[PDB]
């Protein structure tokens, strides 16, 4: 799989992206993978913001499906037209397939003037593939139609300009050091999973069980923060807010409301905790954790119009569609989504950025009881 | 007032703005009014969705303060260059001020493309007003520098294009009918309130008080929704869906992941329930209750690109920030904003969309106790 190591490129906060061609003859397009969604979809027309888009009038091999696509959001959208056409990933597995496609034709605040991709790739199930479940994920097209094995793997490093691995088939040992544990997928819908207990630096926030995964714990190459439900976000910022108690800073700022500074080589890791959410197991009453270090929720913020200083931005947030483990979580780890076997997996990524004090752990086994009755039904 | 009477346009979800001068000789710009931020902000370079843009070269009266500005969101955003020039409003009060003016110089996800406005009117508080409270908001700046009465009222109307009213200075009986109730600012930041009690149709909620303002209740001009927190939000939606049960409808569409349709004249205002908010009111133990039709929140898309049946948004969706009363809401009353007062006036709106069943209305007084309780400290 060394054909397929460093083959994702990106810039901070503007997410991860694969090569990938569409039709035939091929067009080549970077397409943003996206773990939180479950449809492929590519501009088709010339958005300003667009370096490249899907022109379906070149290819031999498109076939519409004559029917629309709605897809919003709060408040972006997408639109387009279903088709199908043959896909296939330069710096993959060497197999052509035949997939959906959503050629989107009308957007609002999808794409990112600046970037550097013309498409998503949602790797996630066909129950959240709108219009409907009927149609077939591409991940699920690349299984049907070939002998690649059903599972991926994830190494988002992030240095800017960032990069990481999608091993498309397998796991690649390269990436991770230390052991691989699994948490299992709770449902094929989202990546869906459970959280059975949170530490900030190694006191819990004794919060009941349910509220980790209020409605939803799932993971997500598509958001860039760790993102927390209001009651939980609530809870965990008072603990590193206290925790943090070496200084003060502004109200707003927890709330991803202002940006925060120090000057070149001037600021404070070690004031700053280290979170540890603990997922389900493999094993009943039997659960790991997983260690992240402040290096990954607070990220900088690249080009600022108006400051020179070191400008970090508070990675971890609120919500109320649950808990979404991004790229402050993800670039921690080696991520497996074994989807062969309903789970993720969770390793120590050789690519994380660690000081010489402390590191980011997957440490296991741990005992939690009732770790079913985390979920919320 | 009828000078002002009809000031506002704008399109379906994108916002109302008002006319207003900058800089002297005058600089005319569309700008969008709006209740749930405290800073004035232009536009000053040639972005390419802007029709206009505030050129600081072309004024006498302009005045750096040598000071950026950072507003992001979740994730748009703004930054720019604190100045201060000569404003005034053609359909407004007759006077001219200095107020201070953020020169919009980078954004993201700020600007729609496709409206007519070039800038915010932020007309809440000094103490959310970005970067910190010593910028003194341009209502706190038009009342200290002229006669003109602390106080503004909206009747935001929206019929495609939108339209309405902005009665700097007062209030004007024309615009509505009944009577004005008032709820009083609980604090001067945003216009915070608090809605003492539920129902969908009648039958409310039984929800703790105090999840109806966690953390925050607001009047926002510039949400579009009526926004939930998620508590209450899974709380009302399960009602409403129980309500609505001489039909079913999919999952996502009540997260806003999907829009409903049915034939042009063909659609069931009144298998769909009316909600009533009520707010606490101006004396111990005494509440009003305002209430919104179905028009109100379900409000059509007007151009999709794959559709020609009547296809209605749900205007309700959740919150961590908390309860937000938007256009929604706000398109059912005349609302005042009676600063003076610390307090917010509601009556029946003379251009709200009723049938000839129901109707919006303002009612009061009634009996609630612990009102002071629903808080959230
Ligand atoms: N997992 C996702 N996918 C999306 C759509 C793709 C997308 C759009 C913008 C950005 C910015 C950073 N990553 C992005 C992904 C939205 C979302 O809410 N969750
Ligand atoms: N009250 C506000 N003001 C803003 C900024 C202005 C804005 C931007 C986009 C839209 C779309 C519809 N209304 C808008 C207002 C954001 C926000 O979250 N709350």
């Amino acid at each position: 799989f060394v054909e397929m190591v460093d083959n994702l490129r990106g810039k901070s906060g503007q997410g991860y992206y694969v090569e990938m061609t569409v039709g035939s003859p091929p067009q080549t397009l970077n397409i943003l993978v996206d773990t939180g969604s479950s449809n492929f979809a590519v501009g088709a027309a010339p958005h300003p913001f667009l370096h490249r888009y899907y022109q379906r009038q070149l290819s031999s091999t498109y076939r519409d499906l004559r029917k629309g696509v709605y897809v919003p959001y709060t408040q972006g959208k997408w639109e387009g037209e279903l088709g199908t056409d043959l896909v296939s990933i330069p710096h993959g597995p060497n197999v052509t397939v035949r997939a959906n496609i959503a050629a989107i034709t009308e957007s609002d605040k999808f794409f990112i003037n600046g970037s550097n991709w013309e498409g998503i790739l949602g790797l996630a199930y066909a129950e959240i593939a709108r219009p409907d479940d009927s149609l077939e994920p591409f991940f699920d097209s690349l299984v049907k139609q070939t002998h690649v094995p059903n599972l991926f793997s994830l190494q988002l490093c992030g240095a800017a300009s960032v990069g990481g691995s999608m091993i498309i088939g397998g796991i690649d040992h390269s990436l991770y050091t230390g052991s691989l544990w699994y948490t299992p997928i709770r449902r094929e819908w989202y990546y869906e999973v459970i959280i059975v207990r949170v530490e900030i630096n190694g006191q819990d926030l004794k919060m009941d069980c349910k509220e980790y995964n209020y409605d939803k714990s799932i993971v997500d190459s598509g958001t860039t923060n760790l993102r927390l439900p209001k009651k939980v976000f609530e809870a965990a910022v008072k603990s590193i807010k206290a925790a943090s108690s070496t200084e003060k800073f502004p109200d707003g700022f927890w709330l991803g409301e202002q940006l925060v500074c120090w000057q070149a080589g001037t600021t404070p890791w070690n004031i700053f905790p280290v979170i540890s959410l603990y997922l389900m197991g493999e094993v009943t009453n039997q659960s790991f954790r997983i260690t992240i270090l402040p290096q990954q929720y607070l990220r900088p913020v690249e080009d600022v119009a108006t400051s020179q200083d070191d400008c970090y931005k508070f990675a971890i947030s609120q919500s109320s569609t649950g808990t979404v483990m991004g790229a402050v979580i993800m670039e921690g780890f080696y991520v497996v989504f074994d989807r062969a076997r309903k789970r993720i997996g969770f390793a120590v990524s050789a690519c994380h950025v660690h000081d010489e004090f402390r590191t980011a752990a997957v440490e296991g086994p741990f005992v939690t009881l009732d770790m079913e009755d985390c979920g919320y039904n």
